[PDB]
């Protein structure tokens, strides 16, 4: 797929910014998933500071962020040994559907929207969203690839 | 239990949102679609459409819930509501997006009253309607 340069830079670079808030970065993220999908609380195993559910959001902001390189790169997401596998059999092993995905990216929106109020445009969400569903559909590809 | 300070509040906010309910139908649906798009799979252009007369009914069925709680204390069609979600397969993550898309169209649309007990009122009016159609779901063969 195209990825246009500047689509990449709108994510590094505002993921530059948000690096050194991203602990509490991750736990706004998944507050406003546990808002929406109060459910989504019991895939996850593990009071209300949780180091696993913030090291899990770290992983889907810096992750997506990664993504936005291989797109313009290579223009695919592409993951190392032992990894893509890894992705895959999690999410299949607790049940992660499509709903859960697109409400992670609303709520993810939500976070570079009030983190930075001051670089978001039409065109900022557009990269973040783009590198964050072909980072989910190499993800899905790997969870439906256990024909 | 269903206090009566918490039935005055959805009652008298939906007295203002009766005239804008067509409008705040459409609303409320934009916003699910919007978190959650699969679930227009579940459904059936649309610009006006009946979603808009399905989001009139997650309006006003949730308003008479409120009534229905302070008077009898209990959510008074039943069997209709239980087989037709079950069919298209409505889980509990479907019915909580609603629920936070329907706040956001509380307070954040055209009503722009709101409280700490405001919020709470519309949820648990519509908590409560949600579990009983959700008692009649579980209408299945386990
Ligand atoms: C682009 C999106 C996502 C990325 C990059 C991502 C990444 C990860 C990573 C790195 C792990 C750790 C695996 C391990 O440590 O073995 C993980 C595990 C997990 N993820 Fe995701 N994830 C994403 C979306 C989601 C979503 C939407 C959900 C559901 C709400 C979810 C639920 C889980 C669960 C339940 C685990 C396992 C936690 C545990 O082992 O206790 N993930 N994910
Ligand atoms: C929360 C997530 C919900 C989803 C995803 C959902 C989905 C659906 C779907 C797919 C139908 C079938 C429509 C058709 O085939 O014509 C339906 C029917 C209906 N829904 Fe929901 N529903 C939800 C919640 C609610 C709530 C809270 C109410 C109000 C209490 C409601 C009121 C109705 C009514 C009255 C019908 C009857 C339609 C008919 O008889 O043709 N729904 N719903």
């Amino acid at each position: 797929v195209i990825f246009t340069e500047e689509q990449e830079a709108l994510v590094v670079q505002s993921w530059n910014v948000m690096k050194k808030n991203s602990a509490e970065l991750g736990l706004k993220l998944f507050l406003k998933i546990f808002e929406i999908a109060p459910t989504a609380k019991k895939m996850f195993s593990f009071l209300e500071q949780n180091q696993k559910l913030k090291g899990h959001a770290m992983s889907v902001f810096v992750m997506t962020a990664k993504s936005a390189a291989q797109l313009r790169k290579a223009g695919k997401v592409t993951f190392g040994e032992s990894s893509l596998k890894h992705m895959g059999s999690v999410h299949l092993k607790y049940g992660v559907v499509d709903e859960h995905f697109e409400v992670t990216r609303f709520a993810l929106l939500e976070t570079i929207k009030e983190a930075v109020p001051e670089m978001w445009s039409p065109e900022m969400k557009n990269a973040w969203a783009e590198a964050f569903n072909h980072l989910v559909a190499a993800i899905k590809a790997e969870m439906q690839r256990l024909s």
